[PDB]
Formats: C-alpha cells, structure tokens, sequence
C-alpha cells in the first residue's frame, strides 16, 4: 500500500490503459537505469516510463510505488499521472509530456549568447516552490529537489515548471557515491534526518541552478570537499548577476539549523517580493 493526504491506496486504483491503445513515437532519454518515451494514448500526447524486463523484484515494487506516488498529487507544478500499462510487459507509467524538457537542460541550452531573462526565472523558482508548498502542506518530503528533476510544459513563453520525478522519495518508502551530497543540509548526510527543511535546503541548491543557468552546484568541489565546506559553515558565492535579494533567499535556505530556514510559504513570499521589484527583474543575465 501507500498513503498520502489521509488515504491509503492501491495498484488497483490506478487506471490501467490497455496495452493495445499505447503507441511508443520516441525515445527522450535515460533515468538511473530506465527509459522514458513520448507516446500516444488512443489521440492523447503522453510521456511513457517504462520499467525494463531485466530488472530484479525490488524493482518491481518500486516502479508500481513510484506510481501510486503520483497518482495521488493533485496539483499544476507537479507532473500528472495519466494511468500505468503494468498487467503487459514492459510495464508503463504513462505521466503528462512536457515538451519543454528538463530545467538544467534547458537552462544550459537557453544560455544566452550572441531570449531570457531574470523573470522568467523567478517564474520558474515560483513553480517549483509552489509544489514544494504543496507538498510540505500534504507532508511529503521529496528528498530531490534538483534542476534534473524539474521539468517545463514548453520552452517557449508562457512555460510552467513541475516537479517531474520521485524516485527519491520512493527509494525510503543505493549508495554512498550515489547520494546527492550536494543538494543536501548537513543533519541529512551527517545524521540521515529529513524533514520539510530539508527539501527548503535543496531547493535553496535548486534556486543556485536555476541563476547560474545550469551549473553544477559547487563547481570544483568533488562530494567530499562539498561536505566538509558544508558541515564547516561554508556556502556557495552568488552565481554570475545574481541579484541579492535572490541570493539572500538561497542563504536563509542554506541555514545550519533546520528550524533557522524557512518553510515553502514563506519562500514563495519572498519570490513574489522579487517578482515585484524592477531592480531584480531589469538586472541582465550574463552570456
Ligand atoms: C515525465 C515526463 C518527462 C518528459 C520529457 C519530455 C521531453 C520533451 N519534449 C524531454 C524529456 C522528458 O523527460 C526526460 C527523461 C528526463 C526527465 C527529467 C526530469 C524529470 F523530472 C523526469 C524526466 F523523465 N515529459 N514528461
């Protein structure tokens, strides 16, 4: 079983579409070790994640909870779950296309040079809060805040950013070099706590990603050296233009104590706030 928002759940409250109505159209690239397809369902446009045929039994049992995970969100910055293919092999989790693809691609493909602007993404940090809000409200703690896991409706105007993946949250419902040290406070990868303030302190990381246009958290650092510059207090600079009262919401994210930082409504607050200021929104971006 799983629960969520007071109701427990099972494999048969998902809607199983017929494997005969899914037809696969494209390849759109890899996870951990599974695959995602664009798709039709008989015509609806669907993005197909398909759990491979050589796969162990834990395995399966995460893929199906990966789904029930989904199914039970009800909310716009958070992907949909269209129904699942799982009773014919290989099972589908058929989930709402974004044809805008994920957030550190596109921020690294958006890059200007010789399009954006500070705006867009503020819209972007909006979204992804607005869901985390929404979570932290339903008491679920997503554990993966990350650029790579947020995906966008369109790449043009007008674009909506989502949560897209909860393979995280699934995984404690692999490894040391395996954990995303970087995106993470230090009572988490020091005494394995999590809380709602530790997604706060992931999406401080995300909101780095997002204004730095796509760059690896801590350039140079490895893993390690991320921990002990943490742990020592230390933070990373504001990415190229940042403005400070974005770079001042990253910082009370990144708070030692988890009871210092603030929670998903207040962080929304203070992105509006910035919405609203022109010397924010009128501040260039770097080429
Ligand atoms: C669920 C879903 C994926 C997509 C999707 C669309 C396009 C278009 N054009 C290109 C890539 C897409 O996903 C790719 C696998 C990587 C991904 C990143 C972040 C995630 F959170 C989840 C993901 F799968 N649309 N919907």
């Amino acid at each position: 079983n799983y629960c969520f928002a007071g109701k427990t759940s099972s494999i048969s409250d998902l809607k199983e579409v017929p494997r005969k109505n899914i037809t696969l159209i494209r390849g759109l690239g890899h996870g951990a070790f599974g695959e995602v397809y664009e798709g039709q369902v008989s015509p609806l446009q669907v993005a197909v994640k398909t759990l491979p045929e050589v796969c162990s039994e834990q395995d399966e049992l995460d893929f199906l909870m990966e789904a029930l995970i989904i199914s039970k969100f009800n909310h716009q910055n958070i992907v949909r779950c269209i129904g699942v293919s799982l009773q014919s092999l290989p099972r589908f989790i058929l989930l709402e296309l974004m044809a805008g693809g994920d957030l550190k691609s596109f921020l690294r493909e958006t890059r200007p040079r010789p399009s954006l602007a500070m705006l867009d993404l503020l819209h972007v940090a909006r979204d992804i809060a607005c869901g985390c809000q929404y979570l932290e409200e339903n008491h679920f703690i997503h554990r993966d805040i990350a650029a790579r896991n947020c995906l966008l409706t369109c790449p043009g105007p007008g674009r909506v950013a989502k949560i897209g993946d909860f393979g995280m949250a699934r995984d404690i419902y692999g490894g040391c070099a395996m954990l995303p040290v970087k995106w993470m406070p230090p009572e988490a990868f020091m005494e394995g706590i999590f809380t709602s303030k530790t997604d706060t302190w992931s999406f401080g990381v995300l909101l780095w990603e997002i204004f730095s246009l796509g760059y690896m958290p801590y350039p140079s650092k490895s893993n390690q050296e991320v921990l002990e510059f943490v742990t020592s207090g230390g933070r990373m600079d504001p990415p190229k233009n940042c403005p400070g009262p974005v770079y001042r919401i990253m910082t009370q994210c990144w708070q030692h104590q988890p009871e210092d930082r603030p929670n998903f409504a207040i962080i929304l607050e203070r992105i509006e706030y910035c919405t609203q200021d022109p010397d924010v929104i009128n501040t260039a971006l770097p080429i």
